[PDB]
């Protein structure tokens, strides 16, 4: 019989991850915090990573709400990328995730992209580059090699989304990405797709699109990252939280 599981205590922590525990800009208590107090670099990256394995003979499901930095995409972190992988969040910090143009080989995930890379493909397709708080939601996969590529449905048009907005009202029934939303991630056994929720966006995937094995267990992360793009000098804080404690993850 499947597990619902809600809890820190279920999740292990990498990297430049740790607990904001009374944050003043958020209602919230305990929320996971990404990138804080360190610039942008290499090493600038953390993962928390669910302690039991899944496998994809069996439905899926992860709920997390999650609030992204009210900054630009060139001064801000990378953006979500919620994993599966073989390896650990070690892996991860020593080969990179789904937010850039390579990082460990055979992952796949869902990702929510809010800072823009130069030299990054995909980011070209998807038009990041520019003013305000551009982005985009794609599943994608890392190939054998470690090469990540969107799969799975939209376009360029219907994957782009505004991040962050200027905005505090909590009344207008809008999506606003600087407050806390629900990231919904689904696995269906039945019919062997994924699907990702976010911001009143679907993106859909098969297990074939994400190139992963039907049986082998795989770990799961949710990961972000500040890795910076050139040298200027031009960043802020890329602080990404995420409601970790109140999330929950049901599996077999
Ligand atoms: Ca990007
Ligand atoms: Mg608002
Ligand atoms: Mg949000
Ligand atoms: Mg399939
Ligand atoms: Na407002
Ligand atoms: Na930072």
């Amino acid at each position: 019989p499947p597990t619902t599981v809600k809890g820190r205590d279920n999740y292990d922590f990498y990297g430049r991850v740790d607990i904001e525990s009374n944050p003043t800009d958020l209602n919230a208590t305990n929320l996971t915090r990404y990138n804080y107090g360190q610039p942008p670099g290499t090493t600038t990256a953390g993962a928390v990573q669910f302690k039991n394995q899944v496998s994809f003979d069996k439905d899926f499901d992860f709920n997390i709400r999650v609030a992204n930095n009210r900054q630009s995409n060139t001064t801000g972190a990378d953006g979500w990328g919620f994993m599966f992988s073989k390896k650990d969040g070690d892996d991860f910090l020593k080969n990179g995730g789904i937010l850039r143009e390579k990082g460990t080989p055979s992952a796949a995930g869902f990702r929510i992209d809010t800072g823009y890379y130069n030299n990054d493909p995909l980011d070209k397709i998807q038009k990041q580059a520019g003013q305000g708080y551009r982005g985009y939601g794609t599943f994608v996969k890392n190939d054998s090699q470690g090469n990540t590529s969107k799969v799975g449905s939209g376009t360029p048009s219907t994957d782009f989304l505004n991040y962050a907005d200027n905005t505090t009202n909590d009344l207008d029934g809008k999506f606003h990405g600087q407050k806390l939303n629900n990231v919904n991630l689904k696995y269906n056994a039945s019919n062997q797709t994924f699907t990702a929720t976010y911001a009143g966006k679907t993106w859909t995937a098969t297990l074939s699109e994400l190139g992963l094995s039907p049986t082998d267990s795989y770990n799961f992360l949710v990961t972000s990252s500040q890795y910076g793009n050139g040298n200027s000098g031009t960043y802020a804080s890329g602080v990404m939280r995420a409601d970790l404690d109140g999330a929950t993850l049901t599996y077999t």
